[PDB]
């Protein structure tokens, strides 16, 4: 499955933008259970919209998310300077996710107008490791009763886009792995802590990458929270 966006689409303050989402099926369907989420600069994401229709809670009125015409949208209703940024979708199929690969959204012209965090996920910046090693990376949920939400793991490099990895619920023990990271990660958590862990093996040069963690739950706003990402470089 192939999930295809927009790459970039101009807009000025005040206008009102549809940023689209299709899938390679030929519909995205209730059960795609929809995210979409905003990447700035310095790789900073927040989940705007999730299950398909839901504004996650803080995120401004302007933004509102359906599914239309077989494919999912986001609207931005007045269109804000601030709003330029990379927006992507994230769709379930049934046992994994998969992103589109993101709009690029410039907003040209007046800046000034406009409509105007409990939670937070830690994540260490950066990480040094040597080819054939294993690397753990940590993060730790603040703001909320952390083993009531599933960790998802993603990661990003330019080219490649973004990549679910898993996710771990800490109150059923239910670890899914995507297919292309079953061998190489590895997700755990700590209760008392408050941390999530993923240990990266057999370390390869291919293995450098930024790699997030961000919450999710069962019918709820897959992907609202996200660490700022932990850039990891294998040695050579
Ligand atoms: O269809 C609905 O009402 C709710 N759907 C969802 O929440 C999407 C979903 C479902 C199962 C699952 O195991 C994962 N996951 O991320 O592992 C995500």
């Amino acid at each position: 499955a192939v999930v295809t966006q927009e790459s970039a689409l101009t807009t000025s303050p005040g206008e009102t933008v549809t940023l689209t989402c299709r899938s390679s099926t030929g519909a995205v369907i209730s059960s795609n259970f929809v995210s979409w989420v905003q990447e700035k600069p310095d790789h900073l994401f927040t989940g705007l919209i999730g299950g398909n229709k839901n504004r996650a809670p803080g995120v401004p009125a302007r933004f509102s998310g359906s599914l239309i015409g077989d494919k999912a949208v986001l609207t931005i209703t007045g269109a804000q300077t601030e709003d330029e940024a990379i927006y992507f979708c994230a769709l379930w199929y049934s046992n994994h996710w998969v992103f589109g690969g993101g709009t690029k959204l410039t907003v040209l012209g007046q800046g000034g107008g406009g409509s105007g965090s409990q939670v937070q996920l830690q994540q260490p910046g950066a990480e040094l490791a040597k080819p054939g090693a294993s690397v753990q990376l940590s993060c730790k949920g603040s703001g909320y009763t952390f083993p009531n939400y599933w960790m998802h793991w993603v990661t990003q490099r330019p080219g490649r886009g973004l990549e679910w990895i898993g996710r771990i619920d800490p109150n059923s023990g239910f670890i899914r792995y995507d297919e292309r990271f079953k061998t190489k990660a590895t997700l755990t958590v700590d209760k008392p802590s408050s941390t999530a862990y993923m240990q990266l093996s057999s370390l390869t040069s291919d293995d450098s990458a930024v790699y997030f963690c961000a919450r999710g739950c069962y019918g709820c706003i897959h992907f609202d929270y996200w660490g700022q990402g932990t850039t990891l470089t294998v040695s050579s």
